[PDB]
């Protein structure tokens, strides 16, 4: 019976004949009516044919269905040693969920606490943690939940699941979701300190230091860091005021003290006079550090790691085929920028070549605001604290960029000229053969968080807002080897249809592109041997299928797969490989803002 509904449900408009029948409501009885006892093989067969019946549903269809969403998850609290069933069950959760009205039922009856404590029971099943921390990403929108989530220790998750090394096999959408989700959550100086606390702080600094080539982590790490770092930053005013406070306590207890050695040998009553003058106070440097130093210190962050992100910011954002990746420009320079204004891990800018990163945004992208923005707060923070290492970086292709790129700012609107002038002050200050630290006097060295743009969404329109050599290389293409389930190592030609709304491919010799698959029902993107045919393939050709070449690619049901059509395959390299997945986590994420 399951199956039938689940191969007729197989065409979309056989739904609403389903819902006019009362589908909903059978189901509902017959999860709310299981005992345990009941064979975990049919709860797994039936909610594999309801996340069929909600898969490609939008609106209508998902508030009917939510009478389906306490019952399942009464069967999810339900002691389910297994994970096959459990996946199902919080994966129609999470379709139900797209609708508010659902998400909400779903905080009020437990699900938050339900899914954290099944993610560390089953963290091992990647699929299932990733779900969870998916549902978890939906109910930063609820209201109270994110305070729920803070009260069973969500950061322990969060903290725990981005791990990465140097060998590029991350678990891309577990990390990328992770990294995501802990953005989402962080909109508070207090939330950012419970991340620190649970462990973030040496979590994100790994990230971004193993990220050198991958661009994807990199950039979601960036702008996690980027959050944590504005939420904790009081204004340079503010600790200037502060350090000359401290200052002030100190004077005037060293010239209290002064004087008690002056009476005390005047009277008499010790021996040692004292000196002809004061000797100038130095306060203890751990307050002064307090009162200094921005959120970078407040969190505990200290010189070597911040010297070590940096360098891998630097390396990255000069890997060539991240020359044109902005969104990911746009990060490195903030937090390059962040550090050069709070005078921190300068040195390891200049001598991972943040020139020729500075050089090459200005000329790939000349003229537009945020990154020159953030680019002039580079070189005029990095002129005011050294004359040598500025030298360093002031160079004829440096100039010739920056003299370009002024000009071609906008100019039209009030907000821009304004703009506009800032980096042409910072244009001025270069050319001046007045010293730097005169030159730069009057220009800005404090970072505005808004031109990095760390918590703005993209694709607002959808897949068409994606860069136009992503959409070129998606429609590109290209060639790969895939180990279907029972047959041998096969040729496989891919490529995104013009549409970029369908993932086109053909076998084999074939030349017509057949097969097809909406990019918004591609479930995951996976690195590494994940797939038995890539597993035995590697038994049986150990090198040429290693992890670092190979990959599955899991879909909807399909006549041929009843459970799921999954494309197990094998590049010439880890750099096709790692492409691949790249583009892949770029077109689905833009996906999701169709419509």
């Amino acid at each position: 019976v399951f199956k039938a509904i689940s191969n007729l449900s197989l065409y979309t408009p056989n739904i609403q004949p389903f819902l006019d029948a009362g589908i909903e409501n059978a189901y509902s009885t017959w999860l709310s009516n299981l005992s345990e006892t009941f064979p975990d093989a049919q709860l797994e067969t039936g909610c594999r044919t309801l996340v069929n019946l909600v898969m490609e549903n939008e609106e209508n269809n998902m508030r009917k269905f939510g009478v389906c969403l306490l019952p399942c998850m009464a069967v999810a609290k339900q002691g389910r040693t297994d994970t096959k069933a459990l996946l199902l069950l919080l994966d129609i959760e999470a379709s139900l969920c797209r609708l508010k009205e659902n998400a909400e039922a779903f905080a009020a009856n437990g699900g938050i606490e339900t899914t954290i404590r099944l993610i560390h029971q089953f963290d091992y099943d990647v699929g299932l943690l990733t779900l969870g921390i998916h549902l978890l990403g939906i109910q930063s929108a609820v209201k109270d939940s994110i305070q729920r989530m803070m009260d069973a220790d969500v950061f322990s998750i969060l903290v725990g699941c981005v791990e990465v090394d140097a060998e590029g096999n991350e678990v891309t959408d577990l990390v990328v979701g992770g990294l995501r989700c802990t953005r989402r959550i962080v909109r508070s100086e207090e939330l950012a300190f419970e991340y620190c606390n649970a462990g973030g702080i040496a979590t994100i600094a790994n990230v971004i230091c193993k990220s050198i080539n991958q661009p994807m982590v990199m950039l979601e790490a960036c702008r996690v860091l980027l959050g944590l770092l504005f939420y904790t930053t009081r204004s340079q005013a503010d600790r200037q005021a502060a350090v000359e406070a401290l200052h002030a306590q100190c004077q005037q207890r060293a010239e209290q003290m002064h004087a008690q050695a002056q009476a005390d040998y005047e009277a008499g009553v010790v021996s040692e006079p004292p000196p002809e003058e004061m000797e100038v106070p130095e306060p203890d440097p751990d307050e002064l550090a307090n009162a200094a130093y921005g959120g970078w210190y407040q969190m505990g962050m200290d010189e070597v790691m911040i010297d070590a992100i940096l360098q891998a910011v630097c390396a990255c954002a000069a890997v060539e085929a991240h020359a044109k990746q902005l969104r990911l420009q746009r990060v490195c320079l903030g937090l390059a920028a962040y550090f050069a204004s709070e005078q921190m891990g300068t040195s390891s800018l200049v001598g991972s070549g943040i020139e020729q990163v500075l050089t090459q945004i200005m000329t790939n992208f000349a003229g537009e605001g945020t990154t020159m923005q953030l680019s002039c707060v580079i070189i005029n923070s990095i002129a005011m604290t050294s004359g040598d290492m500025y030298e360093e970086i002031k160079t004829s292709a440096l100039l010739s960029a920056l003299k370009t790129s002024v000009g071609k700012m906008a100019t039209k609107k009030p907000e821009e000229k304004a703009l506009k002038e800032t980096c042409a002050a910072t244009l001025e200050a270069a050319s001046s053969g007045e010293d730097p630290f005169d030159a730069f006097s009057k220009t800005v060295t404090e970072l505005d968080f808004k031109f990095t743009e760390w918590n703005v969404d993209p694709y607002p329109n959808g897949v068409h807002d994606l860069p136009s050599n992503v959409k070129e290389a998606l429609r590109k293409g290209g060639k790969l080897k895939v180990f279907l389930p029972e047959k041998e190592k096969e040729e496989i030609r891919w490529r995104s249809s013009q549409d970029l709304n369908v993932f086109e491919w053909c076998m084999g010799n074939d030349q017509d592109y057949n097969n097809r698959i909406p990019i918004v029902r591609i479930r995951n993107v996976a690195k590494g041997l994940v797939h038995p045919a890539l597993k035995a393939a590697a038994k049986k050709e150990p090198r040429k299928v290693a992890a670092k070449f190979t990959m599955c690619l899991f879909g909807p049901p399909n006549d041929d797969f009843p459970e799921g059509v999954e494309l197990p395959m094998v590049a010439k390299s880890q750099k096709e490989r790692d492409a691949f997945v790249e583009m892949m986590v770029q077109w689905r994420d833009a996906a999701t803002y169709n419509f």
